[PDB]
């Protein structure tokens, strides 16, 4: 693979595409592989790839090594990371401390103002597509995986897409805004909508329309939705911080084209760590373990 | 399945064995950085990684060490977390088809006879040159060849007297036979000769593809080192090396030629393949023949 490349073993499922490890073998360098079937109905790796060479140069943006075709696969070979929010929530117990959970918003916010800076709506933000970085950069969380992506303003103009409604959801449902699960198009708001489910799943373990009864997969979705919508936010956020229900409320109140406040956000939690009186270290709970 | 060592280092995927153990890739989830990981079965009282550990740590800060990062118990293991490295020469001899340009295979060797050379300085010897106990750095110190892996390593002389160890007769096969001095295959002792001639078995591997004792199967691994013995021992030095710079037959003779207690002369070896480079009209600029591949 690209006079250089060792495919090793698989290690996970993305949007569109198994990630196996792999070897740059004159380098010594493991790196990550995605493998699209180059004979698929639906090639998307090009397109994102092409997505991640409009972020290059950001903050916490995975670099694409090489992007190309071998065998009977389109493959698209990415520098190595480390582990995922999800693994270092359950490394720590499955508890972050306020501390993290403040310093990762901060970083999240801003991965996400970053993308929609770049023209693009992510839609499948979780724990699983933020990755702790390696060697020098180990405290800088990284978005990954833009193959839910979708351009939502003109590049040129910078239009906004139309209103759509009647769309099927298209990521996964822990994490989806109740707009998306009543099938309205994604934009701006949707993305920090489900940040925000991300940073009340960690500070409470699980979600409360999480382990729902359903017969099929379509109903398990509408009972989500119906859970989410019912579940008032002072309820969801019960015993935390007002922080938290202050975000979720602003961004479920945003219209669809609006350009969301996103330092009005950061700065949410950036007074909730100031009023705690938190050191400005910027120490996870994960730096702290001990051999 | 992300597995956890030492409460702060992800273990990965095994990536080969080495004395006493398997090796895994890894990553320090607290300091965030990628790391390599040995793991010892223990199966007696008298275990060996620490051992090792110590030996490491006794080099700690020489040209092309690894670093280590932790040595301790879990279960029945022993774990042992290493700084990452690059591919090892066998690695790349085989990426480059098995096939080094004279150029290359004197740039190694001019940096393996000092590895060597640093760990004799630090009162051991090696005991198992090869190919897949040198490993390139990572990123901007991909120039620099590391030597690995202490665990069949011994102390042959006082750190303060220099006295050397005794001659000694009996010795088991330790290491590896495609490589093993001839010394080595007949039970004698060894010492910082044995680690030398090693090498240049090594270095005509590199030049032939294959050392023509390689290919012999046997039933028993005495059996199996015989042969080889028996190969190594009747094929003269000039006809091993015949159809490559008489620099490769000198180094050997050479080597052949030391007394178990003598010093080497590490600077008349690494001057004679110097020679040969320059006469040869390279330019030392450590381009090896892996770093020559294109887009
Ligand atoms: C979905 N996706 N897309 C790209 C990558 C991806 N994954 C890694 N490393 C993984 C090592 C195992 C850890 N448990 C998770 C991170 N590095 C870079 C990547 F782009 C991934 C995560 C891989 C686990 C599938
Ligand atoms: C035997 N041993 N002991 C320590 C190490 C060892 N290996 C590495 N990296 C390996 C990455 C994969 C490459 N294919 C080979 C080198 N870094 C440091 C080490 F100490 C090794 C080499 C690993 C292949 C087993």
């Amino acid at each position: 693979v690209g006079n250089r490349y060792r495919l090793g073993n698989k290690i996970g499922s993305g949007s569109f595409g198994d990630i196996y490890l792999g070897t740059d073998i004159a380098a010594g360098e493991e790196v990550a592989i995605k493998l699209e079937c180059v004979k698929t109905k639906h090639p998307q790796l090009h397109i994102e790839s092409k997505i991640y060479k409009m972020m290059q140069g950001g903050v916490g943006i995975p670099t694409i090594r090489w992007c190309g075709a071998e065998g009977d696969y389109n493959v698209m070979v990415m520098e190595l990371l480390g582990p995922s929010l999800e693994d270092l929530f359950n490394f720590c117990s499955r508890k972050f401390s306020l501390k993290t959970v403040l310093l990762l918003a901060d970083q999240m916010i801003s991965r996400i103002e970053y993308i929609h800076s770049k023209n693009f709506i992510h839609r499948d933000v979780k724990p699983d597509n933020f990755l702790m970085g390696l060697g020098k950069k180990g405290n800088l969380v990284y978005i990954i995986d833009f193959g839910l992506a979708k351009k939502y303003r003109d590049a040129r103009t910078h239009q906004h897409i139309p209103y759509r409604e009647n769309k099927n959801l298209t990521g996964t449902a822990r994490y989806a805004s109740i707009n998306t699960h009543l099938g309205i198009e994604q934009s701006r708001r949707d993305d920090l909508e489900s940040l925000g489910y991300v940073l009340m799943y960690f500070n409470l373990g699980s979600l409360p329309w999480q382990g729902l009864k359903a017969a099929t997969k379509r109903q398990k979705y509408e009972r989500i939705s119906e859970k989410k919508m019912s579940t008032p936010i002072e309820v969801l956020c019960k015993g935390y911080p007002s922080e938290f229900a202050t975000y979720l409320n602003f961004c479920r109140s945003l219209r669809f084209d609006d350009k969301p406040d996103y330092s009005y956000l950061r700065q949410l939690f950036r007074n909730l760590f100031h009023r705690q009186g938190f050191s400005y270290d910027y120490v996870f709970d994960w730096n702290m373990l001990k051999f």
